[PDB]
């Protein structure tokens, strides 16, 4: 049965969410894994998945009687609709995925991507426990000079009030994390310490698995999914 | 230039919008005024405006361009929508109507409702202050045995975040308030004492609105609005 | 074997009846021929086994005041909420028995309502509790009110609400319980387990009974005790 | 005429520059020849002029404990906020002149930042305080962050978050401060505008200068002088 990574975004927009959700396929792929990929787009839009998408699947649904004369909501038939499209998505390649990784665009406080969080909170608990996992990657800003993590913790903070805990926490540094930093956002994400990974600013892209690889996020991975 | 009064819910569900928000399109009409009514039920079906009418609205209107190739999202294209929507019913009866009654369905704080409670927070600023008011309904509950007002700071408090502050707080009593409890009331929900109305469980509803009335509701309402 | 700890915590309304909770609580372990220990924390400024606020505080500023913090800014947290585990850890310990063993289980009354500001410095000291001693040692009961207006169905929508600002605050309840006046349908319990975090046989109804005498009975009825053996793997 | 407070708080980030933020309208207000003055207030346990939580605490467990409550249960709501406010009210009242009348403004600065579980009850304190002192006579200034990535685009989110935190807190801001690098452009104010909820005139820029000593003359700049007149009705 599938095995689900996956990866939101706190503070702010262009915080990095797709060079983290790549890197994590590419690290993953390169154990003779088959990896897959979701790109969630809260966005209205009908151009995988965004809420246009999934809105107009359930929109025209009821208005063939589907829904049977009763009112439909955002929980549970949205929410339904999000949590059924994912796990289609997940075998689609004549060797299935082992491990799918879900890109969950927007910022976690949006308006917009309230109803996917919901979705995933639901389904965390659909699929076991062993197959699946929620990356959270947050701005640890530094003007010159300390590394201040309160927006993380209150990005985490709101995460989990919203249903999820994340099992690592990526926060992107400008220059690396400093031990008692991320002993700090240990102590409010709850997470351990190691399970907190900076992605400071590499000089390019084709680092950041590298840079991934060696704060153990492979062996993670393979101890918290159960993965070959 | 079109009044309006929004009426929206805290706390739990079955609290009586449905009720205040007849009862003031009642006192009001009973002046002269020519109030008209506009139910917004947060549900995904397609039949008054629905979290799905506005949706697929929004959503074909992108099918066919109309947005120019650029992202679509809840904030403005959806809240726009709902603005737009809204004025348009407001002057629907030929003498068109003065003041205009939002009946906002779901309750405070529900995913569903979030799209709404911020076109309005816009709305607010849109027309003038002298032509748009917030009534908040909220339980107020009490086990025999002093009445209880937590449920409503915290449905105020909920409310003011997402960026409206109610002009009157009504609150569904069993027994009628007391004094120092809707002085309670109104040290932290910001309005003065009597715009805390109580609207305990009355043998019948055709009293509701002369509870509201001798409570001062039409007078205010007059004063807050500006009306003949 | 280590200390076990059951958190008692309020939401939505004061007077939702945590403390007869945590004494039934006390009485029903109890009755399994554990010996238990009782904490009861007030939020209050009011200076045992016992916590209060202004205890904390006035605690916390004498050992600044005396330099026992070695010059460094002093502050609610880690600093009150130190004081609080600290506090919480030793009265734990202490004998109330027969003769002097440890106490297996120690029931801890939170006063307040969670989101209150009067007691986030109590949550956020339980939050950092439950990791210091470990997750299989600590257990929090979270008591919630769910409304039944005839206007015939019963609400989970404070109990939803209440539960997801507890959880923020970063304590997730193990076992859920609701105030309401008849017993819950299975439906409603489901919902309320479907939201907050917890299997359906972990949301606990307590109905209006004919006295706070019949409570204890009430929790025994649904499997209460068993529970905590097996959360708290107690003897 | 009564006196005028100017509330400046932080969010997002500690050090994100409150005080030279306060110091600088503190500054530009005396530039005028008003008589102003200064209260800080820092959320911090350690025991002027400058208010700090154990003050506060010690004041309040100190009254109860000499029975100034009428043995009334004493808590942080009413109580501690009380005392918060009692406290502004008399040293904004104390002279700090050529010779002894009472200033005319007194900036308030109010460490930590928004959100944090030490600053509750000075926000809660000062949500009261504004409707006491009447809202003409009260003004609150908030300092947050917007990150600028290179990764081009200058970010309002965590503006937005903070102010709609704050609003629900029950103040709302007169006046946003962003701190960011570069300056920003009159579209990502005009969203800011929109958001929380000031007209693009005050949302106010403050960028990387030279010197903290550029920092009023960026306020001036931004026409901060002539609001806090038209805004506090200030000779």
């Amino acid at each position: 049965s599938m095995k689900y990574i996956l990866v939101t975004g706190g503070v702010i927009s262009g915080i990095g969410k797709g060079i983290i959700a790549s890197s994590v396929g590419t690290i993953l792929k390169s154990c003779g894994l088959h990896v897959t990929s979701i790109k969630i787009d809260p966005y209205i839009n009908i151009d995988n998945l965004t809420t246009g998408k999934i809105y107009q699947y359930v929109i025209n649904k009821e208005r063939k009687g589907d829904y049977l004369g009763k009112t439909v909501q955002v929980v549970p038939h949205i929410t339904d609709a999000i949590q059924e499209w994912v796990m289609r998505q997940a075998l689609i390649p004549g060797l299935e995925p082992q491990v799918c990784v879900i890109e969950l665009g927007g910022t976690v406080g949006d308006i917009e991507s309230m109803p996917f969080i919901e979705a995933f909170r639901q389904f965390q608990f659909k699929v076991k426990r062993e197959n699946f996992c929620n990356i959270h990657v947050s701005l640890v800003p530094q003007p010159s000079g300390e590394q201040k993590t309160k927006p993380t913790q209150n990005s985490v903070r709101e995460l989990r009030g919203l249903g999820l805990s994340p099992d690592l926490v990526v926060c992107r540094c400008s220059n690396p994390l400093d031990t008692s930093v991320k002993e700090k956002i240990s102590m409010f994400c709850h997470v351990e310490p190691e399970q907190v990974i900076c992605v400071h600013d590499v000089s390019s892209i084709y680092r950041v698995p590298l840079l991934l690889e060696e704060q153990g996020v492979v062996d993670y991975f393979l101890r918290r999914l159960d993965l070959p």
